[PDB]
């Protein structure tokens, strides 16, 4: 008796954010290629993270029941109690993401994290009385939006890009022209494929409502855009919270194909909605549910990005190791 399409993850403690960030990445298509392609081969099941995260793919991708997670949880080594509590998805995501793209160094598939996830930015200052200015250019892989006191998406990014005076006891230590008055700012070089943005709801829990978009145009907040790739971005996925603080329910809302098509993953329950419950439904109220992480994908990379994963994708030398896990736990 089954439906959807989609299988789900299984509930096994306050994992909290991580489910929901399992799926979004699961779905990240080009991404679940990648790591399949990964040379675990060697590495030990219970102390690989690179490995624990192809299983549980594998499993996303096969099974017909939900999905358990222990293996993958002793292997970044998250374990206590409130581990995941005391932790934000920002952080778990730079724990998965960073063991399997240095996992993939040295591959046929080396450098696919940056290629989706990582962009370019500038940071300046500019002293007001003495002509001295420093550039510094950095690297993301995802943004963090203020959202107390914005309405929506384009203003937290207004806010983001804004200048910021620094004055008396603020004043720039400009080295050779001592401290001074000066202004500091952000300003974007290139936004990724897919991009992470984390709304800053938690620092409390923040409900005010606050609106996102299924087409979000960026192309404003670059230095120098460039036609033939309007940085127009296309919603992909909404990471839910619902409740106070230290009071939850974590869940995500997903159109995986890209084609407008929702889905509500609730951990071992996933089930079909419409674009409302996504999107309009979760924008804050005046009642706490809400989103606070936010999954766009660039119109312009949506199909390779969302590309079509096969069974054979999965090498031969994976599928049977893993195979014999269920094995042997199937003799249990």
């Amino acid at each position: 008796k089954k439906h959807t399409g989609y299988v789900g993850l299984k509930n096994q403690g306050a994992t909290c954010y991580m489910n929901s960030l399992l799926q979004t990445l699961f779905f990240t298509n080009q991404l679940r290629k990648a790591v399949y392609m990964m040379p675990t081969e060697g590495d030990d099941s219970s102390k690989s993270v690179p490995l624990a995260l192809q299983r549980v793919f594998y499993e996303l991708q096969h099974s017909d029941k939900p999905v358990g997670t222990k293996k993958l949880t002793k292997s970044f080594g998250w374990e206590t109690l409130d581990s995941f509590m005391q932790h934000d998805v920002q952080e778990l995501c730079r724990v998965l993401l960073d063991n399997v793209e240095n996992k993939m160094k040295g591959t046929c598939v080396e450098g696919t994290i940056p290629k989706l996830f990582r962009g370019k930015m500038v940071s300046y200052i500019q002293c007001k009385e003495v002509d001295y200015r420093s550039d510094r250019r950095e690297d993301y892989y995802d943004i963090q939006l203020s959202i107390k006191g914005k309405k929506n998406i384009f203003e937290s990014f207004v806010d983001y890009v804004a200048v910021e005076q620094l004055d008396g006891d603020n004043k720039y230590d400009a080295g050779e022209h001592g401290l001074q008055e000066a202004e500091k700012g952000v300003k974007f070089l290139t936004l990724p494929p897919v991009l992470h943005l984390q709304l800053m709801r938690f620092m409390i829990k923040i409900n005010d409502r606050f609106e996102f978009p299924e087409q979000l145009p960026l192309d404003e907040f670059l230095q120098k855009t460039d036609p033939k790739d309007p940085a127009n971005y296309i919603l992909h996925a909404v990471l839910v919270h619902s409740g106070d603080n230290h009071g939850g329910h974590y869940v995500v809302y997903l159109n995986p194909k890209g084609d407008g098509k929702w889905c509500k993953f609730d951990d071992d329950v996933v089930s079909r909605c419409t674009k409302e419950e996504a999107i309009e439904h979760n924008y804050g109220g005046h009642h706490c549910t809400n989103a606070y992480m936010l999954v766009y994908i660039r119109e312009s990379k949506l199909s390779e990005v969302l590309q079509a994963v096969t069974d054979h994708d999965i090498p031969q030398q994976l599928v049977e190791r893993l195979q014999e896990e269920k094995r042997i736990e199937a003799q249990k």
